Order: structure tokens, then sequence, then C-alpha cells
């Protein structure tokens, strides 16, 4: 897992989030859906968007980021004993929306790289290590409930 140092890191870059969680969400979901097209086909709700522009001034797209970092931040605050929060998480993404293993690996990229964007210079060596190791963690929980449930994707 990781050390309380490495915790408290992962916390610290979280601060910064929280300041404007709707504003990072959006960039999340943006740099996802535009990096890879076919991830916003799993969206019924935003299918209709083609271009960037029109992503940007979407208020509905900003809504759904903010409701994903608030899930992201909740599982963060737990360091680690977050089986009852992200359980019910992987099971919907696996048997209601089909979301395959490789999709959770794009957002968490989009993360980081929205992380250098927003704070280029304030997100140094030691806190991008720490968020990586944190989201791969996630990831891997996520990956544990996926082999129960057979989901391939
Ligand atoms: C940081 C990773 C993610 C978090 C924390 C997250 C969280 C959530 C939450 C809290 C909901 C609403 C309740 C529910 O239906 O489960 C939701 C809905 C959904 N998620 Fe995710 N999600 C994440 C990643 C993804 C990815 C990568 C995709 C697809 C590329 C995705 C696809 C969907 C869809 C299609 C819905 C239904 C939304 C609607 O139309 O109302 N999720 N997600």
């Amino acid at each position: 897992g990781l050390s309380d140092g490495e915790w408290q890191q992962v916390l610290n870059v979280w601060g910064k989030v929280e300041a404007d969680i709707a504003g990072h969400g959006q960039e999340v979901l943006i740099r996802l859906f535009t990096g890879h097209p076919e991830t916003l086909e799993k969206f019924d709700k935003f299918k209709h968007l083609k271009t960037e522009a029109e992503m940007k001034a979407s208020e509905d797209l900003k809504k759904h980021g903010t409701v994903v970092l608030t899930a992201l931040g909740g599982i963060l605050k737990k360091k680690g004993h977050h089986e009852a929060e992200l359980k019910p998480l992987a099971q919907d993404h696996a048997t209601k929306h089909k979301i395959p293993i490789k999709y959770l690996e794009f957002i968490s990229d989009a993360i980081i790289h929205v992380l250098h964007s927003k704070h280029p210079g304030d997100f140094g060596a030691d806190a991008q290590g720490a968020m990586t190791k944190a989201l791969e963690l996630f990831r891997n929980d996520i990956a544990a409930k996926y082999k129960e449930l057979g989901f391939q994707g």
C-alpha cells in the first residue's frame, strides 16, 4: 500500500482539487473523452457532444465531473481502508455501466495530466509518485472485484 508520509502527500494534493472540484472534474472528463473517444460512447448523456467547445459549454458535464471527484475524494480519505465504499462502485461499473478496467487506467492518467496542467511546478516529484501509487491501489482493488464477477470488457 502506501506509507503514512505518502498518504500525507496524497491528501495535501487533494486539497488543491477541493478548491475547485467542478473545474478539475470537467477538465478530467474532457481529457478522457478527447484522448479516447470510445469512452464517450458509454454515456448516453454526453454522446451528443462532438466538439471540445461543446464539452466546455456543458454544465451537465461539469456536474458529472463533480460527482466523480466527490466519490474519488471520499475513497482517498479512507487511506486504503476503503472496501466498504469501493465494492459497490466496482459492482455497478462492471455489471451496470460495463466499463473495462482499461478505461479506469485512462481516467487515472487524465487526473495526473490535469494536475500538472493546472499546477505546473506545484506538483512535484514526491507528490506525483504518491498520487500515482494511490490511483494504482484504487485500480487494483477494482480489478479484484472485476475478477470475481468475470468481467472482461
Ligand atoms: C475515478 C473513477 C470513477 C469514479 C470515482 C466514478 C464514479 C461514478 C459515480 C459515483 C457514478 C454515479 C452512480 C453510479 O451509477 O454508479 C458514476 C456513473 C457512471 N460512470 Fe463512473 N466513475 C469513474 C470512472 C468511470 C469511467 C472511466 C467511465 C467510462 C469511460 C465511467 C462510466 C460511468 C457511467 C456511464 C455512469 C452513469 C452516468 C449517468 O449517465 O448517469 N465511470 N460513476
